[PDB]
């Protein structure tokens, strides 16, 4: 379609020009996020026993949720923890692509199933069913400046005010608030309620009978009797609203005339609901809002969502309160795809000096300038309309395809910039003639590297998403780059080339480049020869290329295998975690001494440190700690050593020093739960009926054996929590029923003053919240302290507790755990330093084989899917070699000359080997795609060379020997073009200094070194490629002179 | 019609054609909501919106007719139970209030069958009963010993307001106020100052636009930035068929 | 037989709270009346699938269904998805006068 | 003056039509029995009949 264009500048333009305006809407109305969403989906029903021990909430709770749930579709596999919290949380996964929101539904359908047979105290509290990511998106802390209101306040403040309205915008598939809304709060006094001879049972009723509210009718209310004028609500009981209220609820009027109130036995107080997390930044006390992301969101969009719902609240706070930011994964998010478009217009402007350069003309440089954003553009679109966003993949994939696109632009501008040299044409005529000559190549062209990119979209897992959304990415810019280059370029290149005159090299004019021209036109003269030379000889070279070929294979073993590079993203954490029981105290002296060293040691680069106790990844209780760190802005944190990569470091080794304490500073995984690197996830399995002993001892077993081979294994652990002394109370039923106690006064009266019952809800300002009653901390902290408490029998005696109950110290688990509805045990664990993953787990399943009857295992999380390079990726290339052999022979018409081109291959590849292995780089996704192109734009590089050497067989006469060199140097300019336009290129990727740097470092690097070796190697084994296949395959010819059709 | 029966005493009557379909009669003014975000409760936004409402009506030229879309407060019946002399004279308090919320609200008790259907038992006071005050004290309870009790011996009644059509907008207590856009003026407008007004309120009360007023249509908003691109994009096409930058404009 | 307090304490705001991670959400808009009824509307944005819609609401209702009064349970909550305007009124009369 | 025209001209979005049915509000004060507003919906029901 040139010469139709060609004759249609306008009708050209037009088409661009749609293409920006389409695009450039694509642009504003894409997704901007770091990656796609890779997450298979991972639906949770999270369940609270209150005052439960870790086996009746696995024995009333989690295990009559995990037998009701079955015939829910795609679940990959269900993974139970149960706490002596009180706390269940059941974890079901589903396969990728699966319909978030039907595997949410599937999921409760069979929860309601068992929600009858839960107890009457948990149903009450309310199961929740989500569907999220575990991993948070933001975390909004929450202060009080003016000192007026402590942290159970904020806390509450927002717990009532702000939480309410950021749980219901779309896109946040869970909130877990540090800390806990208010709770009017009965603390009992058991030495009063002995005195008044009552117990807990009599509170409860009290509050139940006294804090209702009851429905009671209407003053002629239908149907009324005829002629009633009145109509009116009655009213009578409504909820309780404060302190004072509850305070003089009456429990009993004394014979004497005597009254006993709440107060008289209780401390009435607004207080927490929970009282086990608590929140700290910078020291000062604080809450906040911790924010996960429903399976799929939806960009900074959930995040953007936010200060819309956040900012509305900034005007109706009360004094003091100050919102704060110590933790952001966004921030980053915009800072990275905003430093790519920086580099794309470096790219963009270098590229304009390198044309500027060679062509010198202020117009034809022009030209291809004019036609990259435009190619661009159109691809957003593309992208727009296939369902792909505008992420920090894409945004490489764009700055990579510069190369496989500026190239096309330069060929078309060139090649005629040539003919003009070449034959005198005016720049219409001259065009016309130009690019009915190299039109079939282009085409070809983009089939044969097409056939290197698609297959990549195809497709392994997690991993196979982020190769998509590069395959994708790339071959749009390809395709546009094509029909740009059929419609766009060579219109162009009639009307906007000034005329060159029949034999006009430039040489004689002006000071620099009159003498580039002079030197280069010598350059390729010396080219030439070289070439001519070389030909002569039958590849000495030929040997010196399998050299290459040798040597390039034992760089590409040499080199370690990642995924994608952690980045440095301006926040990271820290764990805590205590040994047993370890009181909050404990944990909270641990939360300082690391608090400390980030603000004594770390100043420099440390802004912000909220810290949290009671909370911990893995989850709730005393013993664990958590601390989200915010670094300061990396422009002011120049330096390795002020990096997190240091900084985590660092700081571990000084961590390491606290007695008794797991404490480690850690990067945050590079995104999402996408960071499935990081070793291995091996569960085991009570089959049998062996019960909880037998598995610790199995497991023990095995974690023993595992320590025997440091050499090909390490760090072999449980993710879990160890079995710790637990207090058993029997109570001796007979004796009981003999002093004449209801068995259902005693047990009320233990789990209430111990453990807490939520009572019944009341109002507290416009809210309704719960009302807790429970034991005066006093009385309920030591072994000797159950002797305490009383309860009433038939007669009227009260009864002391060591009368019927006898206790005794016990071992038992905090952290019961089941995977697929069997107990289980997770064990995690690293591949040691030299040895693969693959190969530790293969150890791991023989290990776990010499263990007792009864015990099994599987591969959870990480380790269920594996990954990349070794397991399938090389049949994607080795098909995709195949595939573009197809095209070549397409292209050419010879079962021989593909050869020639594919032959290049391996001469990028050194060079992306040598740059990655010299510069501590790894073999990553980045990396690969990087290959990839890098194979692309050589293979162009081959193609052009010989695709123009046939030309001259197939339309002249002319002996491969003589063709080819006749080809070689009327295509080495726009080879040292485009290329040194490239390398150029991406010049800036390959420097980039804090904020993406690792990804665009690998990008870039890999992309460089494998350009430069590639098109230095190219530019003379291509002509011996072409040569000795051509003189290896035929029969009847020449190698001499023939001549005309 | 609606000219006719404004004569009626008494009485909110309004005769009114069908909006042209769905509910897609987004036309027809505002539905500014106003919202109680701190914890003020519920007199304080009565008393905030009768501002609001009494503002508004002071701005004849551009807003009218500006009103709650709901209902004002009624006078109800409290009626206190006197707990203590409740169980000094020996009733249980569940008995008590299962024998008023019964006779006068009624209780869905349990169903039976009605001719091969599951339909509901429902216990009530016969009518002539629960229609009056003085009423109350007709219903006797049976306190431990025996003996049945009359109401007005561990009941005091009393009048006392409250409301009929309590409401809630995202969560938060809030009172809904509808009206038009005054004759030469627009919606957009017409807002703009309501969201002022809304601004010299009382400490806590703030608000939202919902419904109708959350979209804003056509003319006026963005439709122009169509026309503008199929303005430019028709030139290109003409120009493309012409070859031609001049002659596309003719 | 409930006050418009009392349905607005005891079950509308009940139901409220435990809404929540339910997508599109564009704005939810509760009515409590001392008729004894409540009813919470909650409106999605264009184009959303009514019928996944239709669930989350409710996935997110029974987390509150146990918490709502006997009383309240025993009559039924209900969550439909639907058009406010009716379509079309079929009336019944009676015209040989034996049925009021 | 195509222009002023154009800014002369109101603005709408679909005009209503008779659809063969509309509808009548009828609110009464409070309490304001059952009965009460049956006279009112009689007077209604009485006009569109007489
Ligand atoms: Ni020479």
């Amino acid at each position: 379609m040139p010469n139709f264009f060609i004759d249609r500048p306008i009708f050209a333009w037009v088409i661009a020009i749609i293409i920006m305006l389409a695009g450039g809407l694509a642009i504003l109305k894409l997704p901007v996020a770091q990656y796609p969403t890779i997450a298979p989906p991972a639906v949770t029903i999270s369940a609270s026993y209150p005052g439960a021990d870790a086996k009746t909430v696995q024995d009333t709770v989690t295990q009559v949720i995990e037998q009701n749930m079955n015939g829910i579709d795609n679940l990959m596999y269900m993974s139970s923890n149960s706490d002596s919290t009180g706390t269940v949380q059941i974890t079901l996964t589903f396969e990728s692509g699966t319909d978030a929101d039907i595997a949410q539904v599937q999921v409760q359908n069979k929860l309601q199933l068992a929600m009858p047979l839960l107890p009457q105290e948990v149903q009450q509290q309310g199961v929740s069913v989500e569907k999220s990511s575990s991993s948070f998106l933001m975390v909004v802390g929450v202060i009080n400046t003016d000192g007026t209101m402590t942290q159970e306040d904020i806390s509450d403040y927002v717990a009532a005010n702000m939480k309410d309205a950021i749980s219901r915008t779309s896109g946040v598939g869970d909130v877990q608030l540090f800390g806990s809304q208010y709770a009017m709060r009965i603390w009992m006094n058991p030495n009063e309620l002995n005195k008044f001879q009552l117990t807990p049972v009599d509170v409860i009723t009290a509050i139940k009978a006294q804090n209702a509210q009851v429905a009671a009718g209407q003053l002629g209310g239908t149907p009324p009797v005829k002629g009633q004028q009145l109509n009116a609500s009655i009213i009578a009981q409504t909820r309780l609203t404060s302190t004072e209220e509850f305070g003089k609820i009456l429990l009993k009027v004394n014979q004497d005339g005597s009254r006993v109130l709440l107060r008289d036995v209780a401390k009435i107080e607004l207080g927490g609901e929970n009282y086990d997390i608590i929140a700290e930044f910078n020291g000062q006390p604080a809450s906040g809002l911790g924010i996960k992301l429903a399976t799929g969101a939806n960009a900074l969009d959930t995040a953007a969502a936010i200060r819309a719902e956040l900012a509305k609240m900034e005007p109706f706070f009360p004094s003091g309160l100050k919102i704060v930011y110590p933790y952001d994964t966004t921030p980053f998010v915009k800072i990275s795809i905003h430093e790519v478009v920086k580099t794309l217009v470096e790219a963009i402007i270098l590229v304009f000096l390198v044309m500027y350069l060679f062509l010198q003309n202020f117009r034809a440089t022009l030209i291809p300038t004019i036609a990259v954003p435009v190619v661009l553009l159109g691809t957003f679109a593309v992208l727009a309309a296939f369902g792909f966003s505008i992420n920090t993949l894409t945004m490489f994939g764009m700055v990579l395809a510069i190369g496989l696109l500026v190239d096309d632009a330069i060929v078309v501008v060139e090649n005629v910039e040539r003919v003009m040299a070449e034959e005198g044409l005016p720049p219409k005529e001259a065009t016309r003639k130009s690019m009915g000559q190299i039109q079939g190549a282009l085409v070809g062209i983009a089939m044969v590297l097409s056939a290197v990119f698609v297959p990549m979209a195809f497709f392994g897992g997690s991993t196979g998403a982020i190769y998509r959304q590069f395959s994708i990415t790339i071959v749009s810019a390809m395709a546009l780059s094509v029909l740009v280059a059929l419609i766009l370029t060579p219109a162009l290149c009639a009307t906007m080339l000034k005329p060159i005159a029949k034999g006009d090299h430039g040489e004689g004019k002006k000071g620099f480049f009159g003498w580039f021209n002079r030197m280069f036109e010598k350059s390729t003269h010396h080219y030439t020869d070289s070439v001519g030379g070389i030909l002569r000889s039958t590849g000495r070279y030929l040997v010196l290329y399998l050299i290459i070929v040798v040597g390039m294979a034992y760089l590409f073993v040499r080199l370690p295998s990642s995924f994608l590079p952690d980045e440095d993203q301006g926040v990271f954490m820290t764990m805590v975690q205590l040994p047993a029981g370890a009181t909050q105290e404990r944990t909270q002296k641990v939360l300082n001494e690391v608090t400390h060293y980030y603000l004594t040691k770390e100043k420099n680069n440390v802004e912000s440190v909220f810290a949290v106790n009671g909370f911990g990844f893995a989850g709730r209780g005393q013993n664990t700690g958590i601390a989200f760190v915010s670094l300061k802005d990396w422009a002011d944190r120049p330096g390795e050593e002020n990096k997190v990569e240091a900084i985590t470091m660092r700081a571990t080794r000084a961590f390491s020093q606290i007695k008794d304490a797991m404490v480690f500073a850690f990067n945050l995984p590079a995104i999402v739960e996408l960071g499935t690197a990081t070793g291995f996830d091996f569960e085991l399995i009570d089959q049998a009926g062996l019960g909880h002993e037998k598995l610790t001892q199995a497991r023990n077993q095995l974690l023993a054996e595992a320590a025997k081979h440091p050499d090909m294994l390490t760090s072999v652990r449980p993710n879990g929590l160890e079995d710790t002394p637990q207090f058993k109370i029997d109570i001796d039923q007979e004796k009981a029923q003999a002093l004449g106690v209801s068995i259902n006064d005693i047990n009320t009266t233990l789990g209430a003053a111990w453990g807490g019952s939520y009572v019944n809800d009341f109002i507290d300002r416009g809210r309704v919240k719960k009302v807790y009653v429970m034991s005066e901390a006093k009385y309920r902290m030591l072994p000797d302290d159950i002797g305490d408490w009383y309860v009433r029998a038939a007669d009227g005696q009260m009864v002391p507790f060591s009368a019927f109950s006898s206790s005794r110290w016990e071992y038992g688990s905090p952290r019961l755990e089941r995977y697929n509805g069997l107990p289980s045990m997770e064990i995690l664990g690293q591949a040691a330093p030299g040895k693969s993953t693959g190969e530790a787990m293969e150890l791991m399943e023989q290990l776990a084989s010499k263990l007792p009857t009864g015990v099994g295992y599987d591969w959870t999380g990480m380790s269920y899917q594996e990954r990349l390079s070794g397991n399938q990726a090389p049949s994607l290339y080795a098909i995709s070699l195949i595939v573009v052999f197809l095209c070549l022979a397409a292209l050419y018409e010879s079962w021989s000359i593909p050869f020639s081109v594919m032959l290049v291959v391996p001469l990028g590849v050194i060079g992306a080997l040598l740059a990655a292995t010299f510069r501590g780089l790894t073999n990553d996704v980045y990396f690969q795609v990087g290959l990839l192109t890098t194979i692309g734009l050589s293979a162009k590089n081959a193609i052009l060379i010989v695709e123009f050497a046939k030309d001259l067989m197939d339309k002249e006469g002319k002996g491969l020997i003589e063709a080819t060199l006749d080809a070689v140097r009327m295509r080495l300019r726009p080879i040292l073009m485009t290329s040194l336009a490239f390398i150029l290129g991406v010049m800036p990727l390959v420097i980039s200094t804090g904020a993406g740097s690792g990804a665009q470092n690998a990008v870039g690097t890999g992309v460089m070194g494998g350009m430069v070796t590639a098109t230095v190697l190219a530019i003379f084994f291509v002509p011996v490629f072409f040569v000795v296949v051509r003189r290896r395959f035929s029969r009847k010819n020449e190698d001499i002179e023939h001549s005309h059709t």
